[PDB]
């Protein structure tokens, strides 16, 4: 099945997800000299005072912290979204070097690492449905810089050694998803694709432009997680990311000037 090797990465995925090359998928390449401020653009309001966390899973692609979304304890509103979305994990991809790991790139600038909050649109019910929707799902990313540490998330980091293998899941409940914004909120947004197989054009992507700084010791604690199960053949999780897609019929809008 599908994964970031040579031989079942991105380039392999279209054979069994054709949508892989459709017409909204994601990321894309952020030419900050093309997108262009819509000035009817809204803040967003992200409220995630009541989240519950509740686990901590390594599905052998990444790890995802999980919240409870059935309740609006943690949603997203606001930007270019009609609607209320709710948060229901929260994952990164990231590099094996500190000069590659996004998803997306800003003016082909490729980061260490990108944070995405996934969230659902609540008018469908529940996540599965969503993502049969064009607009199913508000995925905010949030890309990592490599320099100082970032407190919010080093309890994210101490825990990966529970779950080091595909499989694994360990509880981690009461985290605060707030620690890992930056100040600013100003975004690009545009109209995507889950960046993973089964690659659904389901996403309004809402990325800010202000990165986090996670300390090199943050992102090493990373690479030290395993793409295999336990008692597979030991493969480090690293180079999970997706590159860059073509924009096709697409603009990219800016909440900021
Ligand atoms: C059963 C249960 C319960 C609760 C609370 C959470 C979860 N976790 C969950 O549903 N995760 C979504 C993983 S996925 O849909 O299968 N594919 C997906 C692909 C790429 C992106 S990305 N990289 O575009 O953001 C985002 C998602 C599951
Ligand atoms: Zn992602």
């Amino acid at each position: 099945h599908w994964g970031y090797g040579k031989h079942n990465g991105p380039e392999h995925w279209h054979k069994d997800f054709p949508i892989a090359k459709g017409e909204r998928q994601s990321p894309v390449d952020i030419d900050t000299h093309t997108a262009k401020y819509d000035p009817s653009l809204k803040p967003l309001s992200v409220s995630y005072d009541q989240a519950t966390s509740l686990r901590i899973l390594n599905n052998g692609h990444a790890f995802n912290v999980e919240f409870d979304d059935s309740q609006d304890k943690a949603v997203l509103k606001g930007g270019p979204l009609d609607g209320t979305y709710r948060l229901i994990q929260f994952h990164f991809h990231w590099g094996s070097l500190d000069g590659q790991g996004s998803e997306h790139t800003v003016d082909k600038k490729k980061y260490a690492a990108e944070l995405h909050l996934v969230h659902w649109n609540t008018k469908y019910g529940d996540f599965g449905k969503a993502v049969q929707q064009p607009d199913g799902l508000a995925v905010l990313g949030i890309f990592l810089k490599v320099g100082s540490a970032k407190p919010g998330l080093q309890k994210v980091v101490d825990v990966l050694d529970s779950i080091k293998t595909k499989g694994k899941s360990a509880d981690f409940t009461n985290f605060d998803p707030r620690g890992l914004l930056p100040e600013s909120l100003d975004y690009w947004t545009y109209p995507g694709s889950l960046t993973t197989p089964p690659l659904l054009e389901c996403v309004t992507w809402i990325v800010l432009k202000e990165p986090i700084s996670v300390s090199s010791e943050q992102v090493l604690k990373f690479r030290k997680l395993n793409f295999n199960g336990e008692g597979e053949p030991e493969e480090l999780m690293v180079d999970n990311w997706r590159p860059a897609q073509p924009l096709k019929n697409r603009q990219i809008k800016a909440s900021f000037k």
